[PDB]
């Protein structure tokens, strides 16, 4: 018996895949451009972001890395990156994933500042975001750091969900680190997350609240001018985010609704896209988890 990552359907030749350029290092290693050889059904080539580990000599950081590779197996949602492949056998770690073409959604949304996003837009990006936390919640993820900047940006401009490994710890669910050495998104997370370090669908719907004033504020810096302590005081004290400049009403509705401090008293995912379903592009019905028949 062994409990070390085993190779499976997933496993890609390594002499399959070549990198071209680098796109940018969010958790674990630098992420690369490249091309990978039989991952999608009937394409012999396919344009791919190849994730590598940051460090070469760490035997955990390679666990963990397959670990939360291993999490993605499992997600089959046109609003969350896909997995495609997984180099195991060997050095480099690699994971293959969906490129995104149009990169991270907060470069994106900066990319728009010099007519402004139209309501119309943000609505779309709105529903999009809630339908990839929707499916992930219903396959019980909890994606803890919930942000413009771990959103994603297609070449056709459909938001989906990216990075959720920034803030897990390798030992977590058997072992606590006293005090805690922890990186802790603070700007977007809910007064329990930043009282007891609790994370649930609630609290994803919080940190949605912070990405909708995100997309509103085309990522200003959330609570700007105070420091990280600042903040988790101020937000445990029941502070919130003001309305954003010429900020349609009816998103400031949801933010609100998403920031009640007690995390009951929060709208679902599926009740977001509920409120806003009218409002999508025609297509989103045919794409989405929402009005699929897994959602049930
Ligand atoms: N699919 C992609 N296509 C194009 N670019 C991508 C991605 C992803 C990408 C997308 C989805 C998931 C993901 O982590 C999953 C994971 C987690 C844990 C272990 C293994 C894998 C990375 C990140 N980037 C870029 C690298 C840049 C990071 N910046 C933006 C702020 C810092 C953006």
């Amino acid at each position: 018996a062994a409990d070390v990552y085993v190779p499976d359907e997933w496993e890609v030749a390594r002499e399959k895949i070549t990198m071209s350029r680098e796109l940018g290092q969010g958790s674990f290693g630098m992420v690369y451009e490249g091309v990978a050889k039989g991952v999608v059904k009937d394409e012999p080539e396919t344009r791919v972001a190849i994730k590598t580990v940051n460090e070469a000599a760490s035997m955990r950081e390679r666990i963990e890395f397959l670990n939360e590779a291993s999490v993605m197996k499992e997600f089959n949602c046109h609003h969350v990156v896909r997995l495609l492949g997984v180099v195991s056998q060997g050095q480099p770690t690699l994971v293959i994933m969906e490129l995104m073409t149009r990169g991270d959604l907060k470069s994106y949304l900066r990319s728009l500042r010099p007519a402004p996003p139209s309501l119309s837009k943000m609505i779309q990006m709105a529903g999009e975001i809630a339908d990839g936390m929707a499916y992930l919640n219903a396959n019980k993820f909890v994606h803890r750091d919930l942000a413009a900047r771990n959103c994603m940006v297609a070449e056709d401009f459909t938001v989906k969900i990216g990075d959720f490994g920034m803030t897990r710890d390798i030992y977590e669910t058997d072992y606590y680190r006293k005090g805690g050495k922890g990186l802790l998104p603070v700007r977007w997370m809910s007064p329990e997350s930043l009282k007891d370090g609790v994370f649930t669908t609630y609290s994803d719907v919080w940190s949605f609240g912070v990405v909708l004033w995100e997309i509103a504020t085309l990522a200003e810096q959330p609570y700007q001018g105070l420091s990280n302590e600042q903040v988790l005081r101020f937000v445990m004290e029941g502070g919130l985010l003001d309305k954003p400049d010429n900020c349609p009403d009816m998103l400031f509705e949801l933010m609100r609704m998403c920031w009640q401090y007690n995390p009951k008293m929060r709208p679902s995912f599926l009740e977001i896209i509920s409120s806003i379903k009218e409002e999508m592009e025609p297509g989103f019905r045919e794409v989405s988890f929402y009005y699929s028949e897994e959602n049930k």
